[PDB]
């Protein structure tokens, strides 16, 4: 009978954990839900699951969730602000964190269910990205099991072997006999456009495109690839990986989630339908398994699997993220930082498709950078990097 | 530091495990060798790694093989007949026994190493596909490690969960998260032929044909699937399935050896390259990796991947022998007797392609057969069936 705290109990991936505890009420229990400001589905969540604390952003916002709690009679606790979070986060009988609040906003969060030495659902990608070194110092120290839900890591770790898998982190790949890691992505929608032609792509052209694939931002970073780049970020850290023990290979079909090569030859993978809820379910369930409510993958009605290098010309956001993390956590938390302008400059059409890359590139430049130190050091290069990339969609006016 | 005994060590699966020791000679040594008649390949061997013991099946071989061996100072020990393997895979010191002595020579030597409780590298499909019912007890009462080699339960075992892998046989896979599991096939080179067309087969259309595929008598099982069908009978033995827990696919590239389906919805898979020493490295290393000198797996040179299920109106020998498994180990004996018959008939071409199917399908009627009860009794149903097998060939002079 395992208890969790979600983190972002209201997004996606929150839901999906909470279907999970649903169908399998038996083996999870609810004892923290922390939102944003969703006042509206965080009740209705607090009054089937019933868990014994909320919190929500801001005062504001609490003001009215315990105040709606208040007319259904809902026993539960409202709190509020980031100390709450990091409060639920670091709960005393909490043994699972689903660390799936985004942004600068989960840093902390994420690192007091860290300290803690807490069963880790990474739900969030900025954690690795931007407080790599840190994180997982952090987890050195306190020894708390990492479990990545990303489909991709999801994936690389239900493939990797045992002793590898309860110290993540620590445990050395190539001693315990893997040869690398195989990060696996679709190639986003221009995979086979003429390279000349780029340039002139327009959003509605890259948007939440089939097979796995439905958001806004991430469908520029499939299109550019610097998803795949930034989860190599992320993989690199997380596995205890160098860039000779890495591999990124374009799988259009995204079946196969991602692999790990061993020495012998042996390449294990994981697959199954793109459903959130099979790495929600595998993660919450570990070492075990249970249901997730997810189609059994029909092999039959399946498209033909293929793959493919990707072509470092073609995707730019991929070799800068890599070379990102050759700089250091300061290099990476701009490269993130940056990206979200530029990508987002695209999105409202101020730069051309093309400008992701080159823009991303040169705010990494244009910075002499400082390794961070802490969840601050982190904050801080990403405002100076979002500066210099602000600025940088400006010049192109 | 392990050390095994190696049964039928001048075979394929002989020299590649062989081939295995050599490029790792730090972490195994050969304590026994086992072979048949091949004198000439054994001397090599005995001179190469120098085991304490060579076994021949006739004392004209050993007393051959024991003058070879005096000529060049081979202290080898050299001993004759079937005690004296049986001997050598229930050595004192030895660790681990490649069971590759295939037909019945090997039910019991294989027996002897189960019996003795050591590490089973089992590369036989006689040794479940006849005997099944004991080999699996005898492993409970004294808990032997089978670690299948064949390239598709290798796949399979690698793609189950820990506590399923250390108790192979009696871990259960229901409990353990398992949903079931997929014995994928190439499908044989007539899985696109029209159906009235397969009567017309001839010996030439059905031979060691391409991408993990080359050997006279399961060219033909590949092509009836009698092949798959026969690790269909092993499989439900040695993971402990249901018919119910069982699938049967057609992957025409061979690429992905096999998997495992999961309640979360992931398929854990391995892949690699056609070669037998990746899973014979990984059977010998387990639970640890050792190189094989085999490739690391281009998925950028490979084809693209599907999967179809099988048509059991294409493939007969499929359906029997999964209704052969129903009826008890003296109708999958029997099954495996008439078709080396049949098939053997089939290539001395006196009687169709189609016709293996049907006189299969016969002598598993005309026979009231009752299961076995010791490695005798498994011989004898052999010796029935195939009588009633030679005898019905004969009908169709
Ligand atoms: O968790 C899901 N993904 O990472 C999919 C994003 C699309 P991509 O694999 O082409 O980067
Ligand atoms: O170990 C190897 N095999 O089983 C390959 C035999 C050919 P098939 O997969 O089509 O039965
Ligand atoms: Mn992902
Ligand atoms: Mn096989």
């Amino acid at each position: 009978m395992k208890q969790l705290t979600i983190l972002g109990s209201t997004g996606s991936i929150g839901c999906s954990t909470l279907d999970v505890v649903r169908h399998n009420p038996e083996h999870f229990r609810v004892v923290a839900l922390v939102a944003g400001k969703n006042v509206t589905r965080m009740v209705e969540q607090c009054l089937e699951f019933s868990p014994r604390y909320a919190v929500m952003d801001d005062e504001a916002s609490a003001k009215l969730l315990k105040t709606m709690l208040q007319q259904q009679g809902s026993r539960t606790e409202v709190l509020s602000g980031q100390q709450a979070a990091c409060d639920m986060a670091a709960l005393e009988d909490v043994d699972q964190v689903m660390a799936a609040i985004v942004g600068a906003a989960g840093l902390l969060p994420t690192l007091a269910a860290i300290r803690a030495g807490k069963t880790i659902l990474l739900a969030n990608k900025e954690s690795l990205v931007t407080c790599g070194r840190l994180f997982m110092d952090a987890v050195k120290q306190s020894k708390a099991q990492l479990l990545p839900v990303d489909s991709e890591h999801n994936a690389i770790f239900q493939s990797l072997p045992q002793p590898i898998q309860h110290n993540l982190g620590y445990a050395d790949l190539e001693q315990n006999g893997v040869v690398s890691i195989l990060l696996t992505g679709s190639g986003g929608p221009f995979r086979e456009t003429p390279l000349r032609d780029l340039a002139t792509m327009t959003p509605d052209q890259a948007c939440r495109h089939p097979n796995w694939s439905m958001g806004r931002k991430i469908s520029v970073d499939s299109a550019t690839m610097m998803n795949k780049g930034l989860e190599y970020i992320e993989a690199r850290w997380l596995f205890n990986a160098s860039a000779s023990q890495m591999e990124v290979l374009i799988h259009p079909q995204s079946v196969i989630h991602s692999m790990v090569r061993y020495q012998d030859g042996s390449v294990l993978a994981q697959l199954g339908e793109p459903d959130m809820r099979t790495p929600i379910a595998h993660t919450m369930a570990w070492p075990n398994r249970v249901n997730s409510g997810v189609k059994p993958l029909d092999f039959c009605k399946l498209s033909a699997l293929t793959f493919a290098a990707p072509d470092y010309d073609r995707y730019p956001c991929l070799k800068l993220a890599m070379e990102a993390f050759e700089q250091g956590q300061a290099a990476t938390t701009a490269l993130n930082a940056a990206n979200e302008i530029t990508v987002a400059a695209f999105l409202a059409q101020q730069i051309r498709f093309t400008d992701i890359a080159a823009l991303n590139l040169s705010v990494l430049e244009k910075m002499d950078m400082r390794e961070p130190q802490c969840v601050d050091d982190v904050l801080s290069v990403d405002a100076n990097a979002r500066e210099v990339a602000r600025k940088e969609v400006m010049r192109l006016a």
